[PDB]
This record gives C-alpha cells, sequence and structure tokens, in this order.
DNA sequence: GCGATCACGT
DNA sequence: GTACGTGATCGCA
C-alpha cells in the first residue's frame, strides 16, 4: 500500500527516490501536473500537486542536485515545473531513456513498456488508465494515485536491473554522460522557445492565397469543371478519366498522382505544370504557414517544440509541435520560412553553424577508405572528386550532370536508399543504377569492405553499433523475404554512419552548452536541425561566437578525418546564411 | 471521431 | 525504398 499523503514530511525527502511527476496532456508545456509520487527508503507517498509545489521543503529537495531523483521521461516533468517557476535537479537516472538506449525498436512510450522488458508487470500502460484519444480523462484521485505509486514503484524496481544491461552493453556512460545530460539541454531549449514574427507569417499566408486562387482558376479551366484538387481521387478522375492522359504509375486503390508522375506528365497538357505549383503553393500554405501560426503561443508569440529524444532507431532528435526538422531547404520560399524566426530580444541576432557532409566523413573514419579520406583531408568537393573518379575524368570535365549523379550515389550512401531507389532517384533502369555502384566501390575499395563487413557483422553479433556505442537490433538480417531482408542490410549499413553523427552532434551540443557557461556568454541553444545547431545572442557576442561555436563542434570527437563546420548569423534564421 | 491512404517535406 | 511529422481526404461506426 501507500501514504495519501496531508502535507509533505521530512522522511518524503531521503536523498534518493524514485519519481513520478504527471503531466498528462501530449503537449506538457505550461500543462497543469496532475499528480506527484514518491517512493524511497521509508515509503511510498502519493502527494497533490496544489500541496506539494506549495511547499518551501519540497521544492528546495526537487531543485538540490544532492538528492538523487529515478523518473520516467524526466524532461516532461523538468520542462512543465519549469512553466511554474521551480526547477528540477539531481535525476540521475531516466527510465524512457535506459529503456531507448537498450532496444530503441520496442517502442518504449510508458513505464509498463519499460517493465515488461524485465518481467515487471505490476503498473498499468498510460493508456488503460487515462483512456484514448476524445475519450482521454484524468481518472478519479483513488484510481491515479494509485497508478502514479505503481509506476514510481516500478521505477525504483527497475532501475538496477536497466543499469546493469546497459553496463554489460558499454551503455552505462551513454546513459549518464550523453543522453541524461543532453536531456537538460533539451529542456531549457524548449522551454526557451523560438520568436516567430506571425506578422510576416500572416503576410506570406496571403501571398500564397492570392497566389493559390490564380492557379486554382486557371486549374477549372483546363478542366473545364470545378473540382477538389486536394482530392488526389477527383483529380485523377479529371487526368486519367476526363483529359485521358496516360497512367504511368498505379496506386492501390486508384491512380498515382505523385509529383513524380505529374512531370512527366507535363507534356500532354498545360493542366498539369498548374497542379504541380498548386501542390507547391497549397503545401507551404497548409503545412508551414498555417502550420507554424496554429503552435505559435500567442503569451510569448514564440514555438516551444518537443524534442523526441528516444524514437528514432538510428539516435537522431526529433521534434514536434511544430516539427522545425522538416521546414523546407530546397526551394527559394520554402526556406524563405525561416524569415518568420527571428531573436527573442532586441539587438540579438541568430547564429547558425552546421556540420559540412559529417555522414560520409563519418563513412570515411569508420571504413577507412584511403581515397574518401584523402578527399577529406584536402577539403575536397566530394560530390565533384566523386564524379571524377567514378567516370575518371579531370575535374574540369566534370559535367554538372555527372556531378548530380556523383552527389546521387552519395546521398543513397548517407541515408541508405535501395539501388532501386537510385535508380529511380535518377530516372535510370536498375541495371544502369548497379553498374553506377560498382564503379563507385572500384574508386572506394574501402567502402566496399565496410558494406560486406557490417553485414556480416550484423548477421553474427544481432545487431550493429555506433561510434558512441548506440546499438540497433537486425532481426531481419537473416529474413527469405529479399526485400525485408534487403531493407535490413541497408539498416546495417547506414545505422553507424547516422547514429554516429548523431551521437558527435549530441556531445557537442552539451561541449558547447559547457563552454558557454564558461565563457560566461548570454549566448543560448535554441535548436538542433538536422546537422545544424541554432542560436541567438547579443549583437556584441557574434565575433566571439564565430571563434567558440566551430571549434566546439569541430573537436567534439577526433576523427581520422577533419571535421568542417560552416557558420553564420543574420537578423533572421533566413540570414543566418 | 478514428483509421487507412495518399502526398510531400525532411 | 532513411530517420520522421504533418495535412487532407475519404469512408467508415
Ligand atoms: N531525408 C532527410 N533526413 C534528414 N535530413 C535531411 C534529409 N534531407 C535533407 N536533410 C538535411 C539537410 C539539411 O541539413 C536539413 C534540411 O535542409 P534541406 O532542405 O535538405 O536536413
Amino acid at each position: 500500500a501507500f501514504t495519501l499523503a496531508d502535507r509533505v514530511t521530512e522522511e518524503m525527502l531521503a536523498d534518493k527516490a524514485a519519481l513520478v511527476v504527471e503531466v498528462v496532456e501530449e503537449n506538457y508545456h505550461d500543462a497543469p501536473i496532475v499528480g506527484i509520487a514518491v517512493v524511497n527508503e521509508h515509503g511510498r507517498f502519493f502527494l497533490r500537486p496544489e500541496t506539494a509545489l506549495a511547499d518551501p521543503q519540497f521544492v528546495a529537495w526537487l531543485g538540490d542536485e544532492t538528492k538523487k531523483k529515478s523518473m520516467f521521461d524526466s524532461k516532461r516533468a523538468a520542462v512543465a515545473l519549469k512553466w511554474k517557476g521551480i526547477e528540477l535537479c539531481g535525476v540521475s537516472f531516466d527510465l524512457l531513456l535506459a529503456a531507448y538506449l537498450l532496444d530503441p525498436a520496442q517502442g518504449v512510450d510508458d513505464v509498463a513498456a519499460a517493465a515488461k522488458m524485465k518481467q515487471y508487470e505490476a503498473v498499468r500502460p498510460d493508456e488503460a488508465v487515462y483512456g484514448k484519444g476524445a475519450k482521454r480523462a484524468v481518472p478519479d484521485e483513488p484510481v491515479l494515485a494509485e497508478h502514479l505509486v505503481r509506476k514510481a514503484a516500478a521505477i525504483w524496481a527497475l532501475e538496477r536491473p536497466f543499469l546493469d544491461e546497459l553496463r554489460r552493453n558499454e551503455q552505462d556512460r551513454l546513459l549518464v554522460e550523453l543522453e541524461q545530460p543532453l536531456s537538460s539541454i533539451l529542456a531549457e531549449m524548449e522551454f526557451a522557445g523560438v520568436k516567430v514574427d506571425t506578422k510576416r507569417l500572416e503576410q506570406m499566408g496571403e501571398e500564397l492565397a492570392e497566389q493559390l486562387r490564380t492557379v486554382e482558376q486557371r486549374i477549372y479551366e483546363l478542366a473545364g469543371q470545378e473540382f477538389n484538387i486536394n482530392s488526389p481521387k477527383q483529380l485523377g478522375v479529371i487526368l486519367f478519366e476526363k483529359l485521358q492522359l496516360p497512367v504511368l504509375k498505379k496506386t492501390k486503390t486508384g491512380y498515382s498522382t505523385s509529383a513524380d508522375v505529374l512531370e512527366k506528365l507535363a507534356p500532354y497538357h498545360e493542366i498539369v505544370e498548374n497542379i504541380l505549383h498548386y501542390r507547391q503553393l497549397g503545401k507551404l500554405q497548409s503545412t508551414y504557414i498555417e502550420g507554424l501560426l496554429k503552435v505559435v503561443r500567442p503569451d510569448t508569440k514564440k514555438v516551444h517544440t518537443i524534442f523526441n529524444q528516444a524514437l528514432t532507431q538510428t539516435g537522431r532528435l526529433s521534434s514536434t509541435e511544430p516539427n522545425l526538422q522538416n521546414i523546407p531547404i530546397r526551394l527559394e520560399e520554402g526556406r524563405k520560412i525561416r524569415q518568420a524566426f527571428v531573436p527573442s530580444e532586441s539587438d540579438w541576432l541568430i547564429f547558425a553553424a552546421d556540420y559540412s557532409q559529417i555522414e560520409l566523413r563519418v563513412l570515411a573514419h569508420i571504413a577507412e577508405d584511403d581515397n574518401l579520406m584523402e578527399a577529406f583531408r584536402r577539403d575536397l568537393d566530394i560530390h565533384t572528386k566523386t564524379a571524377m573518379d567514378i567516370f575518371q575524368v579531370s575535374e574540369d570535365e566534370v559535367t554538372p550532370n555527372m556531378r548530380r549523379q556523383a552527389k546521387a550515389v552519395n546521398f543513397g550512401i548517407v541515408y541508405g536508399i535501395s539501388d532501386y531507389g537510385l535508380a529511380q532517384n535518377l530516372n535510370i533502369s536498375r541495371k544502369e543504377a548497379a553498374e553506377f555502384i560498382e564503379r563507385y566501390f572500384e574508386s572506394f575499395p574501402g567502402v566496399k569492405r565496410y558494406m560486406e563487413n557490417i553485414v556480416q557483422e550484423a548477421k553474427q553479433k544481432g545487431y550493429v553499433t555506433t561510434l558512441l556505442h548506440r546499438r540497433r537490433y537486425l532481426p531481419d538480417i537473416t529474413s527469405r523475404n529479399f526485400n525485408v531482408r534487403s531493407f535490413a542490410e541497408r539498416m546495417a549499413m547506414n545505422t553507424p554512419i547516422q547514429g554516429s553523427a548523431a551521437d558527435i552532434i549530441k556531445k557537442a551540443m552539451i561541449d558547447l552548452n559547457a563552454r558557454l557557461k564558461e565563457e560566461r556568454l548570454q549566448a543560448r541553444l535554441l535548436l538542433q536541425v538536422h546537422d545544424e545547431l541554432i542560436l541567438e545572442a547579443p549583437k556584441e557576442e557574434m565575433e566571439r561566437l564565430c571563434r567558440l561555436v566551430p571549434e566546439v563542434m569541430e573537436q567534439a570527437v577526433t576523427l581520422r578525418v577533419p571535421l568542417k563546420v560552416d557558420y553564420h548569423y543574420g537578423s533572421t534564421w533566413y540570414d543566418a546564411k
């Protein structure tokens, strides 16, 4: 049983405890704390938050680094407490991050899922307690208090077996020196948020809305009819039924209207280019203008993203509400959305720094391919150099299309694309793509050795690892379905590359955070997107940041090839280019 | 109201 | 067809 507590007592404030600070709303920013449980050597306690969070001794305990707490998803609680003006310190074990590191494919999203990994089932899944979707609801205090106490008791019971397995995997330092410190840095970044120029966004959205209606009127002209252009079903009836355009690709219920297909239907009818333009404009208007404006807080005029640290199978961060990694990077108005992201104070600027080709540099290091390593030691343009070797031409003989094809081979490596995906990316046959790949391996035989050796290692051990000992289990590597086996082989090759790059960026973030405080700069980390870090800082700090940030990022790890960082600053994220 | 499906940005 | 997140439509109960 447990103590349903009236007031905070001294025995609730031991120097080691499992702690539950429950935030039930999915978006925890400025969200209610619905209850608190503490389990320690003296007992098990449920506290009402209006009581506990108004208690000086309990608040002092929360903020005391020397009182150690074990938790699940400590960042959710940290941020919810930041919005109440309360600091959470001393979190020495995060069970969500521990479960993530042990097996990211398990999907661990609550205490019960993690507990089941160790045959502990005396805790319910959150979904069984709070309900799903519309029916979601905080239950009565007796049901709530038992749930929170069972979650804390599970965290209390599970710390030792989880830490023991992490230690056997050589992942104990990964948890304690990388993922957990990063969790606190991410909490600060989310809480600070990023200032959005909403008038600029609304002005962009008004541009699009008038452009969209011009294109949309033109499409109804060439259609001889009005129809929902945003319905791929109705658009198929207009294209392939009414206008009798060739069906080149089939979807599983009707006709494909992908941008891939439409670009090749373009010579046949003027409607097609107008559909393509409508699709561009409408994606910007719906996903990025209206999408962003919906998640800007009117109190702060900021967006406060939520970074998901325990989701991807490579170790990269993901982010939501908004997903600021999805912001377009190709077109002109694509990245012009980034004009809307501004410093949060007068006379501050945005500073952005990004790793140049970190994935291919990591590959050069892991594969120890002499040709790849030398190209980076000479700081060559890697796509031009790849074209030179594959086609055996001098630099001045590399045509733009040759460089494009080499760049597509290189991107297929960074992102693990199939050779059918290479064919599909280059609009060539599978046989031609295969010959492309063999010429690459003729030029980079160390990369070929690495690809063969890592697949054999994944088959032997059952998993692959990154430079900082993240692992990914690959049970499909021995499957008899060719497509299932092939995807697992590509993941064996890709995860050490993408996940080691993720490791390096996370270590750079931790090193940068420490250096900024050591230097007593006001500069603050705001975002991590792709291979880039974004900060804001007083304009009087730019010259110092120009030396400090690239140095910290370049020295985060020592590889057989240099790490290279490009950096810029400006009055907006766009202009930090 | 929720799930499957399509499309598009990463 | 890499890692993912989002929006729109559709057609269910």
